[PDB]
């Protein structure tokens, strides 16, 4: 029996997402077609122009995926499974200079690098500059009575995490910002102006002009780590420090910026938790929030070769869709799934991919984040109240909120 879902449904569709979450079109996917052929009519697959993809609604089968990355390519057709339907294909396959959309060796030595600027003395040690900066968020926020809680709350302190990581200039973190902001989000009405080519063309070469200097006065920031070479000589060029930037710019953005705008909403309709939460602070809330938002809606791979997936035959150079969305909520794995439980421990959720070669890097980064913004909410607005419904962003992949109106005092 197929799927009770509309004709001509595309799990990728912008439209979609602009409006809602289709929770109920990937529960009837779990149940009725776990494992399910998405048709896309000629010209409507997002930059992709092979028929479909295959919707991937578990979570065990979004693990199976993210392990096989030797099947499972990531640089074939990229990760993102959603573009402007008119994009060029030269404008995907520039992507694979970031590390993202690479397979092994080339994924395997630049991970190796980059984590460098990822251990965790190097994250810790943004932590006390973190916490005073979201404390400063919240308190100017309160003072304001009411406002925009995306703007006031969620976007600064992701940007200023990148800017810290970075080591860059107070001077500079103004058109950092500038160049975050206009790289996603192009398919929505109000940002239909930004250009994200001239963005990243200026963000990598920014980031040229900071290798270079960088190299002649270091320091213990992680940018001196990546392009010091080891015993082996290995190290970042410029380029490819560049592209790394782009990759931070993006990576750690409007995910982590979704995912706090989505806990308080989530706080807000579960009003026990919040209660829970001011008085507890329990850490184990940053991955329920993360699991609850799903910043990333879904990452595609391709298959390099035939495959057997859960009884379902994936042929050589199809795509499959791995609906984070769907698998953070699969009855199978999580303990009513649809309840939000800032307790929740263990909690494998996948928001942060499956495990595998592209695990974020940032995971606990952005777990940080999340925790050190939510007590500055607790300590100075601890009876916010929404005054409207939220504005969700118009994206195939990204699940955002552009606005939300907050009485930051409750009346
Ligand atoms: C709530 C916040 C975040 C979410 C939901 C998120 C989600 C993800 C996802 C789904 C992937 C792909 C994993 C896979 O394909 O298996 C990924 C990879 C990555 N993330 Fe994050 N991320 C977040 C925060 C961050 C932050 C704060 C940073 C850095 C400052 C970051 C840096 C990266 C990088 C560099 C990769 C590429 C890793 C690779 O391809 O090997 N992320 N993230
Ligand atoms: C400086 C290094 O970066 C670039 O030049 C650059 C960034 C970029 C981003 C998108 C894009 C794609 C999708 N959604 C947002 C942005 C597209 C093209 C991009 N290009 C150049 C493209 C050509 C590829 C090779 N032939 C000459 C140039
Ligand atoms: C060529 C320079 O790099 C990019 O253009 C680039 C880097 C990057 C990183 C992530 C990401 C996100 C989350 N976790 C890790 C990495 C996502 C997309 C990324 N893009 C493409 C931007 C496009 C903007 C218009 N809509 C389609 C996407
Ligand atoms: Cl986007």
């Amino acid at each position: 029996p197929s799927p009770n879902l509309p004709p001509g449904f595309d799990f990728t569709d912008p439209a979609i997402y602009a409006e809602r979450l289709p929770v109920a079109e990937f529960a009837e996917l779990r149940s009725a077609a776990p494992i399910w052929w998405n048709g896309q009519d000629p010209g409507k697959g997002g930059g992709f122009h092979d028929g479909g993809f295959w919707a991937i609604t578990k979570l065990n089968d979004v693990k199976e995926i993210s392990r096989h990355s030797d099947v499972f390519s990531s640089y074939e057709n990229g990760v993102i499974p959603r573009f402007k339907n008119d994009i060029a294909r030269e404008d995907i396959e520039v992507q694979r200079f970031v590390m993202l959309n690479m397979d092994a060796p080339h994924h395997t030595r630049l991970r190796k690098i980059i984590s460098r600027g990822f251990t965790p003395r190097a994250v810790g040690r943004l932590h006390d500059e973190l916490q005073e900066r979201a404390q400063k968020i919240a308190a100017e926020a309160a003072a304001a009575g009411s406002g925009d809680f995306v703007e006031q709350v969620s976007c600064e302190l992701p940007l200023q995490a990148i800017a810290g990581l970075l080591g860059v200039p107070q001077e500079d973190r103004g058109k950092l910002f500038h160049w975050s902001n206009e790289m996603t989000g192009n398919e929505d009405p109000e940002y239909a102006h930004i250009d994200p080519k001239a963005s990243s063309a200026e963000l990598i070469g920014y980031a040229m002009k900071m290798a270079e200097e960088k190299a002649k006065n270091p320091a213990d920031d992680i940018v001196t780590q990546l392009i010091q070479a080891d015993i082996d000589g290995e190290k970042l060029s410029d380029d490819e420090f560049g592209f790394f930037v782009v990759m931070l710019a993006v990576a750690g953005n409007e995910t982590t910026r979704n995912s706090i705008t989505q806990g308080m909403m989530a706080f807000a309709e579960h009003p026990d938790q919040w209660e829970l939460y001011k008085k507890v602070r329990p850490e184990t809330a940053a991955d329920e929030i993360v699991r609850w938002a799903t910043p990333v809606t879904a990452f595609q791979r391709t298959a390099l070769r035939d495959y057997e997936l859960s009884g379902v035959q994936i042929k050589k150079g199809q795509r499959v869709v791995m609906f984070y969305r769907s698998a953070n909520f699969d009855e199978e794995v999580f303990q009513d799934p649809f309840t939000f439980n800032i307790l929740r421990n263990p909690n494998p959720h996948v928001g942060f991919g499956g495990t595998g070669a592209h695990y974020c890097i940032g995971a606990n980064l952005a777990r940080m984040t999340i925790n050190l913004i939510f007590n500055a909410v607790a300590d100075h607005m601890p009876d916010l109240k929404p005054i409207s419904a939220p504005e969700r962003l118009r994206s195939g992949w990204l699940n955002g909120i552009k606005h939300w109106q907050v009485d930051y005092t409750g009346r």
